[PDB]
């Protein structure tokens, strides 16, 4: 896994890598003749011009060998970042709840560069140092191979890998304290608890040093023992022609100086290998639910009948705490089914199961008789179901491209037709640039009602058969709430709609209402049926009628 | 700024740093006697010398370990002092900065850039000290009084070229352009992975991979340009040194014939320069790290030196006996620093009586939340003044005001990743366990907190138990009540709350609003009906003002708002 995947990225760049080896051997080959011709120095002018040619040749051989190594290292990094980001996006929602967004961005950009630059330095110094280095040759090569093997034959006992893993654990822990403090700085200032956050970070900061000093003392232990191991190798080979033994002792002294350069970079070797291990860690991960694995149903066959049969669910984070318990509900095609209940009853959880973000622990969820497990998730989310959350998410691009997120192969004329259906075209045209206006952090800040109107137009381009509306008009102002709801009803026409609303006034004219308590269907039926039943709905609407009469 | 602040962190660790220099000079000193004593060796006579040589190896290894440990200790302790000073300076920066700079990039500059500099500083001294001791040992042993000056000059030449190019318009602009694209591609990943749920909902994953992939090839493009640039310096530096050898050979050679310098000195210098060439080559390899390290080190000291417009402790405190709670806005004009042209607040004049609850109503984007942020002194007005009991907020201690005088309640509450008891305790730092429960009972929070298995020891947030909108807001009320506020801001506290939860939270807020100056910015006009007076905002100015009955009799903006509310109420019946 560590070296099996590493070879896959190195293999295409290996041809370019070989050219740099030749250039490095040739560069130090010119360096051998440099003091040779210097010792020899009209006779002077012929030799001085000759020496100036050799400097430019060595300087060109060194530059090229360093440029090729920088090119191989950077191109290998892009292939790793491309493969990791693709594998990260494929990962299920359970993983994104367990792992912070900040640490994932760091593993994708910092850890890759930490390995890349470390890989560059080991070959840059290694190749240069090794080029500076019949019977004496065999004994010399034997002494170079020993610290490369012995540094692994000793790594079997105490593990420098456990020290770096403990160091990376505290590095991410202190990183999360800074992200929570600086990210919610406005809330920190509000209650003027800055010195408390500095203390909370300061404590994690001294622990950050503590674990790094332990690894630091560990890396220094290897470097020190490696110096003793080499000097003992000299004494070992001395006891294991007389002119060869005499020459070898001077030759080992030259290797000792060259091996010392690699022993200095051992700290980078640890840091770099630990870095790349984390890059290949999340790259190999396979999610529970795939993205392309399934079957598609044509628009001529798809009617839009959603059926939940004895669906029991519990989140993978809390396997004990049951969210949905024996939940049975069937949505008729074209009919608008309302969903009412207490906060924490599993309302938003029901919706996420239909979008197939998670699969039930018991029972099945079916779309027109076909189970969602056998269906293609990308097809279901991207062409069948249209989701609308209580808080809309707008990317850092233009308004025209932000709506175009619904259907990839959608024309410019398709966006304006979709925007007119969600009463968005009226206020978008009013802007100076209009549809070419950027939105988000860098772009123009938009009101709650304006943002939600854009989200409706986004979900309408893909022409959905099923529509989920989870508290679409939650934190909207009285005026904006009336506008957005009016456009939502127009989009609800001729579609299967699962309305999860807080305002009971909009769910009064639905196909049927589903009251939910402790993840179970508590009450079900039409508006009149649930009033005649005298249940939870009747008590809820009784309190609603008293509040309404008081406002008149 | 780059070196002026750098010396402040290096100065206390300089004493420990000097000890490591001595250990490195001693370790290479033993390495000189290693082939000297090994050459003497080439049964009892051998046993006495072999045991003696084994002692020398253990002494060399101990001097190598200690020198590396001291350098790791100095480097790590210096990093903590830098991270402590940067985080403190980052939190002090005004809100304008946090809107201009992303939270992710600030975390990276605080952790990654510090470690990028620290490990780079570690490597330059690790190789540099080891390599320089190999040169110092050869210099004292071979060179005479005249050959020493020529040797030291040849070492100082690439160092003069080294620093000079790093300060220039070449390498410095290439790394700045590389860091610009590094942060740009980082923002694409953060927007994609951060909003992954929305990306999946519309199944546009291949579009996000393409958007990142384009920024990823540009990330290589700018880094390859810097890579080709750093390699150009390394190559030219190799030519520069070999030309220096040719230069001193002709300069010194002219003095050799004139009996000024012996032939043995010139011959020794050429062997000495060849030893330095091998030592300088080790530092030339690390030049890529020198660029990377200095660029990252500059970014850390850039935001550390920054001074905000509004301080945190600079001001005066008003005693509880003098503090009544009278807020006054006198011809207050405000335009955000981001949009200096777009005027949000124009000639705002409002006075809040002490103990009285003043309601604030207006259209979405009329500058309602903007008024609230000016009272919390997040920003200062472009014209006019905001006064607390006759005293201007500019002369007042900001931390005293936010931490003891004003109690803010936002439409979306923010709960940290700690226990419930510690999350409420965010109000008053020196608050007892008994103070939290008394505050929780005042916000109807104690009733549902005790119901939990662990209770107050239950963690909340991402790792903790997820709480309902109404439950989260009830905790925020109890948090703001510990500091015992004189002024209270309620900005749409019951916005995204369910009909049932909305009635509970308001029932608590109303009791908390008793005997305090309250600025209620509510969307539901039904709760603002029983206030001291209602204010109406139009295009950033006070359009209509007066009591509930007064504004109805006036027949203005409030009358048209209460008319649309009456039509919505009849539809709910
Ligand atoms: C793949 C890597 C895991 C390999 C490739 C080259 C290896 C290095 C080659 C040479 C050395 C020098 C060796 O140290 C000595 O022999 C120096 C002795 C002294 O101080 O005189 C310690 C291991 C090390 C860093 C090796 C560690 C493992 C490396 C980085
Ligand atoms: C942490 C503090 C104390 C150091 C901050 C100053 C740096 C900007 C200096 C210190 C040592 C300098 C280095 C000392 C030696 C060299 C070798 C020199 O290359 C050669 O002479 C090699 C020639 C060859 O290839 O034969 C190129 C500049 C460089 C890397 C210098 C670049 C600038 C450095 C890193
Ligand atoms: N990501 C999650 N991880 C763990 N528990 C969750 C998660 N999302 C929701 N829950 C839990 O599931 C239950 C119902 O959630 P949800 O459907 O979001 O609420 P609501 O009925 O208000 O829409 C609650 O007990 C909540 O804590
Ligand atoms: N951080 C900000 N940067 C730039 N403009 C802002 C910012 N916050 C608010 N505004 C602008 O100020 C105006 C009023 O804002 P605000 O008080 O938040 O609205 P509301 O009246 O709905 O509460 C709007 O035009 C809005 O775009
Ligand atoms: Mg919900
Ligand atoms: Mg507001």
């Amino acid at each position: 896994f560590n070296w099996k995947l590493f070879w896959q990225f190195l293999h295409p760049h290996l041809l370019v890598l070989g050219v740099a080896v030749v250039l490095a051997l040739g560069a130090a080959l010119v360096n051998v003749q440099i003091p040779l011709l210097l010792g020899q120095l009209t006779e002077s002018q012929n030799l001085s011009t000759h020496l100036l040619i050799l400097y430019g040749v060595q300087g060109l051989l060194t530059f090229g060998y360093l440029v090729l190594l920088s090119h191989v290292g950077e191109r290998m990094a892009v292939d790793m970042r491309r493969a990791l980001f693709s594998s990260l996006l494929r990962q299920d929602i359970t993983f994104f709840d367990a792992n912070k967004t900040g640490q994932l961005v760091s593993r994708l950009t910092t850890d890759v560069q930490e390995f890349k630059s470390s890989f560059k330095l080991v070959i840059s110094q290694g190749l240069r140092s090794c080029t500076q280095v019949l019977s004496t040759r065999l004994t010399l090569l034997l002494m170079v191979a020993t610290p490369a093997l012995m540094g692994v034959g000793t790594l079997m006992g105490s593990g420098l890998r456990k020290l770096s893993r403990q160091c990376q654990e505290q590095i991410a822990r202190a990183m999360g304290v800074a992200d929570e403090a600086l990210g919610n700085v406005r809330t920190v200032r509000a209650f003027a608890m800055e010195q408390r956050e500095e203390e909370r970070y300061g404590a994690e900061l001294e622990a950050c040093r503590c674990r790094a000093e332990e690894l630091g003392r560990g890396i220094a232990l290897f470097q020190g023992l490696s110096n003793i191991a080499f000097n003992c190798m000299v004494l070992g080979t001395l006891f294991i022609t007389g002119g060869d033994l005499m020459s070898f002792l001077v030759a080992s002294q030259t290797v000792q100086r060259s091996m010392a350069n690699l022993s200095v970079l051992f700290g980078q070797v640890v840091r770099g290998l630990s870095a790349g291990a984390r890059v290949f860690e999340y790259m190999a991960l396979n999610p529970c639910i795939p993205l392309s694995g399934g079957c598609c149903v044509p628009k001529e066959q798809l009617r839009g009948s959603v059926t939940f049969q004895n669906v029991c669910f519990s989140y993978p984070c809390r396997p004990g705490f049951e969210v949905l318990k024996d939940f049975t509900l069937t949505l008729p095609p074209g009919k608008i089914v309302a969903l009412v209940g207490q906060s924490g009853g599993g309302k938003t959880t029901v919706a996420s199961l239909l979008e197939r973000f998670y699969d039930p622990t018991a029972g099945v969820v079916m779309l027109d008789g076909r189970d969602l497990r056998t269906l293609d998730p990308s097809w279901l989310r991207g062409q069948v179901v249209g989701f609308i959350s209580q808080e809309p998410v707008l990317f850092g691009t233009t308004i025209m491209e932000n709506i175009r997120f619904g259907k990839l192969e959608a024309s410019d004329e398709e966006v304006y037709t979709a925007a007119r259906e969600a009463n968005a075209h009226e206020f978008i045209t009013s802007f100076p640039e209009g549809y070419n206006t950027v939105v988000g952090e860098r772009g123009t800040t938009l009101s709650g009602g304006q943002k939600q109107r854009l989200a409706i137009a986004r979900a309408l381009i893909k022409q959905p058969t099923v529509l989920i509306l989870d508290e679409a008009t939650s934190a909207l102002d009285a005026e904006s709430e009336r506008v957005v709801q009016e456009a939502l009803d127009r989009a609800s026409a001729g579609r299967t709609v699962l309305v999860i609303a807080h305002r009971l006034s909009t769910v009064r004219g639905a196909h049927c209402i589903v009251v939910m308590a402790d993840g179970r269907v508590w009450e079900a039926g039409t508006h009149e049926e649930l009033l005649k039943k005298g249940g939870l709905y009747a008590e809820l609407i009784r309190r609603q009628a008293l509040d309404a009469a008081e406002n008149l």
